């Protein structure tokens, strides 16, 4: 109404229902709009966010929609902290979630993360848009146990220096190929690293990758061309397609829609 463009969402209409816990930008809760539709509701911490920046992005991204991409429903703007309202995931982070033993997962179920993951990847590609930070920690899950992918292209308005500097302590050095850690070079083949990564961490069940390493000795092994290896509950033809995302040319690693192709033909066959 009156004083809302398309973007923005009216923060009388929201109740809070259930604290979720703390992320980088701060507070999650989870609440209803319009005493019906359930929605998480983050509180972007004062000094922590590009403010102006992201609300314009956030036009964009109102207009990304996928059924494996997590939804942004809006944001509560000019007011402080601003609010970011999206689609409520029951089961919360993907990362917490590979990591609880009592799942018992079968492998078919491990497969269908990474195609979930794949699907939402081939749209963004499709849009030409960048996630810029792909990993475990930044996929949710909801009550029917779809993995959708969250948070794409927000660390392009995180003002914390140790998470944007490659240098810094708080850059994902463990999900980043050798030409981002050497000279910066974003692309969409650095998704597909990265998107790699997170195939191994679904296979490991919530291992840190590298985990006996430090992101120093992370670096110096990944420039070097070594890489990480099996994880036990991938297949061969499981990690053929991970370890396809690695190659140290990023000309040479395969596109979305080929690892779609792959895991499906996986699939299929296994
Ligand atoms: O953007 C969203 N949607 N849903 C969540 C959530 C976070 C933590 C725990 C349970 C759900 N975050």
């Amino acid at each position: 109404g009156l004083g809302y463009g398309s973007w923005e969402i009216d923060p009388k209409d929201l109740t809070f229902l259930k604290e979720l816990g703390t992320g980088q930008f701060g507070v999650v809760k989870y609440g209803k709009w319009r005493g019906q539709y359930d929605v998480a509701i983050k509180m972007i911490k004062e000094g922590s966010m590009s403010e102006d920046e992201f609300i314009e992005e956030a036009k964009v991204m109102m207009n990304l929609s996928h059924e494996k991409l997590v939804q942004l429903y809006g944001v509560c703007t000019k007011q402080r902290p601003i609010f970011i309202i999206t689609e409520y995931m029951a089961n919360g982070c993907l990362l917490n979630y590979l990591r609880e033993m009592r799942h018992r997962f079968q492998t078919q179920q491990l497969l269908e993360m990474c195609k979930d993951v794949c699907e939402a990847m081939e749209y963004l590609e499709s849009k030409q848009f960048l996630h810029r930070d792909l990993a475990a920690r930044n996929c949710l899950v909801n009550d029917q146990g779809v993995v959708k992918v969250s948070d794409f292209g927000l660390s392009r308005y995180v003002l914390d220096d140790e998470y944007t500097s490659s240098v810094g302590s708080k850059f994902p050095v463990r999900w980043s190929p050798p030409e981002v850690l050497m000279y910066s070079k974003f692309s969409s083949k650095s998704d597909i690293w990265a998107f790699g990564v997170l195939m191994w961490e679904i296979y490991s069940l919530g291992k840190m990758p590298y985990e006996r390493f430090t992101n120093s000795e992370t670096a110096e092994h990944i420039a070097q061309g070594l890489r990480l290896y099996r994880p036990h509950l991938a297949s061969e033809k499981v990690y053929t397609i991970m370890y396809s995302c690695w190659h140290e040319k990023a000309d040479e690693r395969p596109t979305f829609k080929i690892l779609l192709s792959n895991i499906l033909d996986v699939m299929d066959e296994e």
